[PDB]
């Protein structure tokens, strides 16, 4: 298909986010590459405004599910690649249990041969010394299942999942995710049967990088459909 064919090799990625969380305004730029053949992502993000005012882990899901590996027998269920190159809008509400929420609106599309994710993020209702604004979350990341369903009147998809952020005291900060995706272009997209994406992520630091930053290595496989 046109869209899937754009992902058979290594594709460079750019991420650009502007955020406002409880009036703390910040921006992040990221770069790296994806290899959807292996479900593989490598990205490095820089906060360009100084110190990031929320913990890096809380932004991982916001910072390109077209790089998930869809098994061959599941090709017909890959909405994300089918919207390319024109792209899709991706919107979420991320509800941090007993704390505030993020609302995000992003557009994921090609600019030339580069896959771009441009995001606007708004966070409200955060506690000044909760786990987010108080920076109480460990610098690590768990493995999740992203449950996808068709959203036929939008010509797109929805997703619902729970992200678990470990807290430095050993507890966990839940971040409920609700997601909607809508194609931007006029080409045919794929409306999938129910399925999920199996995720795993590893966070690290670049020892020579003195700006506030995050290095992310991520592997994602679509699953839940046998034939
Ligand atoms: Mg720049
Ligand atoms: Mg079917």
């Amino acid at each position: 298909s046109k869209g899937e064919e754009l992902f058979t090799g290594v594709v460079p990625i750019l991420v650009e986010l502007d955020g406002d969380v409880n009036g703390h305004k910040f921006s992040v730029s990221g770069e790296g590459e994806g290899d959807a053949t292996y479900g593989k992502l490598t990205l490095k993000f820089i906060c360009t405004t100084g110190k990031l005012p929320v913990p890096w882990p809380t932004l991982v899901t916001t910072f390109v599910q077209c790089f998930s590996r869809y098994p061959d027998h599941m090709k017909r269920h890959d909405f994300f690649k089918s919207a390319m190159p024109e792209g899709y809008v991706q919107e979420r509400t991320i509800s941090f249990k007993d704390d505030g929420n993020y609302k995000t609106r992003a557009e994921v599309k090609f600019e030339g041969d580069t896959l771009v994710n441009r995001i606007e993020l708004k966070g409200i209702d955060f506690k000044e010394d909760g786990n987010i604004l108080g920076h109480k979350l460990e610098y690590n990341y768990n493995s999740h299942n992203v449950y996808i369903t068709a959203d036929k009147q939008k010509n797109g998809i929805k997703a619902n999942f729970k992200i678990r952020h470990n807290i430095e005291d050993g507890s966990v900060q839940l971040a409920d995710h609700y997601q909607q995706n809508t194609p931007i272009g006029d080409g045919p997209v794929l409306l999938p049967d129910n399925h999920y994406l199996s995720t795993q992520s590893a966070l690290s630091k670049d020892p020579n990088e003195k700006r506030d930053h995050m290095v992310l290595l991520q592997f994602v496989t679509a699953a839940g459909i046998t034939h």
